[PDB]
């Protein structure tokens, strides 16, 4: 229930004061935005590959710390993965999926991790 | 049976002489410390990533010269950290399983890793 | 000489085919786009936090291969850091700056590094 | 001007929200306790270790932004670790020259490194 | 269906665009070159040792973007170690495979890694 | 059926030609040493914190080319861990086994790994 | 006075028993060999790239051990990286530098890093 | 003072509690038990080895921590450095030098690193 940014880009209210984390999700955003313009298999792979590094980078944090919900915030990753292996074409949920990923389910590691 | 520090802070009599782990050791005090001033959430939460960035670092220190006790070691980290996963308050026990858990399984590691 | 995004967002164009410094490159585009928007500390100082990394970590990869035109390159990099530290409010500039510099500067470290 | 902590330990105001940098600062604290109960070679040589540590990796990672106001910063680590290397005694100073450093010096650097 | 070098040498229409990659797959075809020559024991080894290390690495960075393609093209890995650790002499075969192998399946992970 | 040191010290003609591997080497013939001398929990420590090491290193530096004949060298790993986890004080044993260790089995991953 | 290979790719003679090192060698040959085919920017480039890269490690891996021939072995480094980005198309003498280095300047370090 | 191990190997008494520290010093003793045995080019370049990466480590080791007394300790590390550099065969000195070394020098560091 969170506003869709437009032009569909990172900011700050999306901050969760982990310098690198944050750096990798201003590279989600440029990927889906690109592929709302060209939806095309290079712009798919550049988000696909910012996305799978982001996911396994995150993954490798949470587990630095231990995070007590990392099987439940792993299954999400997951979910997102699978629909770009098998995308359909659809920006608009592509859209909202990432930013309610970030702002419910990637804040709650915040000061976690 | 050893004292329980008051207040409860770490000390030298807890040293390790593994001067990364003593120094992860201090931060465990610390969380409880002010667990036990103020049980709330943030006070759990910086005790919680403090603890499982520990035991995770410790771990992967014992496993590093395949340490004869790791198993029952991280069967008594695990312990510890569903206790914070599912916290009922008891910050005197917290105080003393952290105490011992220094004194008498974190010393048999010494001058074995 | 080079077309000025807008929105002023990265794009395939300015790819060179280094993930990491591609990925870099974003999150300089996203933090000029909201200095843009908002000439205030926060925002200059996250583009300023993600330019000074990105320029190191570019610079040690150049470093890696010994890139032929290291110093010409740094004291570009140096110059814009520069601007950012005493800076004025030449929004424009800065967007030139930055699509003149990967395009030109950048585009020369292409299969040397 | 800030409050020095009685006891002398970390606490959530000095937080920096880096984790590392916050987990180290928590053994500065508990390193000048120490030195004001008993002032030997033991103690000092522990907030030593934890200080000449800490400054270290913190420069380090100020570096790693190219932080704007780095220079600055490494002159007061060196008027500590001097103070600390020409030792007088004075627990009173050094108990407030770390509370003011990390509250009014490196609460600079946030969001910039 | 691609042309088998002549002399077996590494060349830029093998290009990859990721430089460690790139320097590895020269190094596999020398370790082929030889044992075309000299088809012993020594020159086997030498093939092996840097053909299950491009291999791993390779993979490695595959996972590091959690490579859509990974497992298919582990299970090719697999064959071509599998062949060498059960050295018949098929040298043309050996040829054959890698040149194909880098040419079709390790050019799908371009812009994926 | 290779001579055994005396005094029971690592030389030359146990070169595996790993600079690092042939230093960990030197470690378990010193450990072995006092085992022989003074048969006791702290020397029995020494010796297996730095077999526990070595193996586990030399297990990585194995696996980093994917090495042939990792499985039965790994077990040979743990027969050896088992030994000193379960100690009976055969002190002319350990001495012989690793001095065939090295000559038989380590011997054997010389310019694969 | 050592035999220049034809075709100018690497061989077991040229064997220094470090495998990092003796893989970046294979690059350079490689890199010489079409240079010689075709003496353009790409070619130089890529050997370029190769030699300031394996120079570099190389340099890493003698002070590793502070090699007592660091200094005499650097220069002769910068003498081949002058000539590259210097190049004349003298391939018959970048040739015979490269033969020489490795067979006479870098086999000194054997056994010493 | 400290008397000289006969036969020349490290023993517990030389331990500074630092795991890598003390492995590595193993090896030095190791390195000059056989110069005085056959005091050739191959046993001064394996202690030279083992030396030149010793201190180097043990330097690192002490600027991770900014040691106090980091300069004294170096200018020793290059006097033996320069002895074993310009070798004129004393073994009786250097058995001595390295004893004398860690029991007064290293031991200096204990608990500060
Ligand atoms: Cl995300
Ligand atoms: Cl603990
Ligand atoms: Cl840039
Ligand atoms: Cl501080
Ligand atoms: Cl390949
Ligand atoms: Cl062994
Ligand atoms: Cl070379
Ligand atoms: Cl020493």
């Amino acid at each position: 229930g969170f506003p869709i940014p437009d032009p569909y880009v990172w900011d700050p209210s999306f901050r969760t004061f982990y310098s690198i984390i944050d750096d990798e999700h201003k590279t989600l955003f440029n990927g889906i935005f690109h592929l709302a313009i060209d939806d095309n298999a290079d712009n798919l792979g550049e988000l696909r590959r910012c996305t799978g590094k982001h996911f396994l980078n995150e993954q490798v944090l949470m587990q630095a710390s231990q995070y007590q919900f990392y099987d439940e915030h792993k299954k999400e990753h997951e979910t997102f993965i699978h629909a770009l292996d098998n995308w359909k074409g659809d920006v608009k949920w592509a859209k909202s999926w990432l930013v309610n990923h970030i702002k419910t389910i990637d804040f709650k590691y915040k000061g976690k991790i």
